[PDB]
């Protein structure tokens, strides 16, 4: 880190005025400096809540050119376009349903960040070459780039990017430090001598706990409630993750027996609906969001104190991203799984519905790994971190591990 140059005054000024931060995080700066000043391909792995979006939003804003962001999650791109607009950064989603006037303005440099799907991107390389020649593309970002190894044939089409745009660096974002996924990303995207970075994965302010369902929803959730003389309330802002819309309706119906303010959050909700939930949750006009999806502005909030998984999670990478929505302000939060053996069998049936055998076998292994996490008598955090590091993490390596704030098993081993 000693070798890296510090950001200069213009760069920090830009960071403060358009993104509202006083300093870059260390790995953000490594990626940004590498892409912006060294023009190098990057594969970057960042913890939840670290700040991965800044890595591709900042460079084109600083130089006043175009950053191309490729993602399959259209609703999430819509959400990020709105957040950028609220910060006076012009951005748009570009697709086949977009108006000609937006495309006209993109060709004139009016938009700093252009979001597209891999499908649209693969059939419009001619447009991207015109943008490169007329305006200049600072970088191309591919998050969900693991999909190139949930596999998506749409991502393999991105292999033509480096042919059409040999001068444009690509930033690939992925969830784990797995070398096998990284090798597929480099191969499929044709990256050249990419810079590889990893923040590490620990969220030390997230306490981990697993407990058994008791047979009744209200009995399960009562420990997370406080009863003022006037009314019931959650201890703090809370997300309850459910495995289905049906379970969401069941959980929500029970919470409303106590007149608790909540909202639901599902895939397929409109832009307006997502904006309404974001507004009410951020302003604490609702105390709880019961969710079947783990991304989007509906659950983007700084002070989530409690995450509850109502039912056994199916895989440890989804679990990590779901609990990572908590504690973004750095203050103490708690993450509880409530599970029953019956969950595991329903989990087992949903994986038999996976057609592709290789993907189904991978998912079945991820479930077995999650089942071992739920049953463990050892440190929960050590198990999760080892999966993301793709190697056994030593307990002595982090000060949080083995303390009363680490996890239920660490706490119970100390309290007796
Ligand atoms: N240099 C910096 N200093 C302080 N906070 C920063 C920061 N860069 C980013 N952040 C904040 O860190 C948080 C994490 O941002 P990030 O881009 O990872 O959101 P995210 O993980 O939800 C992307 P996605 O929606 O794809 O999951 C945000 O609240 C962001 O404002
Ligand atoms: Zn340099
Ligand atoms: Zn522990």
């Amino acid at each position: 880190d000693f070798l890296w140059p510090a950001p200069n005054e213009e760069q920090v000024t830009c960071l403060k005025m358009y993104f509202g931060h006083s300093s870059f995080k260390p790995v953000q700066w490594k990626v940004i400096h590498s892409v912006l000043e060294e023009r190098r391909d990057n594969v970057a792995v960042m913890a939840t809540g670290y700040g991965k979006s800044l890595c591709f939003q900042y460079p084109p804003v600083y130089v006043g050119k175009i950053g191309l962001v490729i993602s399959p999650l259209i609703s999430l791109m819509e959400d990020q376009v709105l957040q950028l607009k609220m910060s006076n950064i012009p951005a748009c989603f570009l697709g086949s349903a977009q108006s000609e006037n937006v495309l006209t303005d993109i060709k004139l440099g009016k938009y700093r960040i252009v979001y597209v799907t891999p499908e649209y991107c693969s059939g419009n390389m001619g447009l991207l070459q015109q943008l490169e020649a007329d305006i200049g593309i600072t970088l191309i970002a591919v998050d969900e780039a693991h999909c190139i190894s949930d596999f998506r044939d749409s991502f393999r089409k991105l292999g033509s990017l480096k042919t059409a745009l040999p001068m444009v660096p690509i930033v690939a974002l992925t969830a784990t430090a797995s070398s096998s996924i990284r090798e597929d990303i480099v191969r499929c995207l044709n990256l050249r001598n990419p810079q590889i970075t990893c923040t590490g994965f620990d969220r030390p302010n997230l306490y981990l706990e697993v407990r058994r369902k008791t047979g009744n929803i209200l009995q399960d959730l009562q420990p997370f409630l406080v009863k003022t003389s006037s009314h019931w309330e959650f201890e703090g802002p809370t997300i309850i993750y459910c495995p289905s819309r049906k379970m969401t309706q069941q959980v929500t119906g029970e919470l409303r027996k106590l007149n608790l303010s909540c909202g639901t959050y599902h895939a397929g909700m409109s832009f307006s609906t997502r904006k309404d939930i974001h507004h009410r949750f951020v302003r604490d006009e609702i105390q709880c969001v019961i969710a079947t999806i783990a991304f989007g502005m509906g659950i983007n909030k700084a002070d989530i104190r409690q995450v509850i998984h109502y039912g056994a999670p199916k895989d440890m990478e989804s679990y990590y991203q779901e609990i990572g929505r908590a504690g973004r302000d750095g203050l103490q939060s708690s993450c509880h799984v409530l599970w029953a053996p019956a969950d595991i069998n329903l989990n087992r049936h949903l994986l038999t519905e996976i057609r592709n055998e290789k993907f189904r076998l991978y998912k079945l292994k991820m479930m077995a790994k999650m089942e071992k996490y739920l049953h463990s008598s050892r440190c929960r955090r050590q198990i999760i971190l080892s999966h993301f590091e793709d190697k056994q993490v030593q307990k002595a390596s982090l000060g949080i591990m083995g303390t009363e704030k680490c996890c239920d098993n660490c706490r119970s081993r100390l309290d007796h």
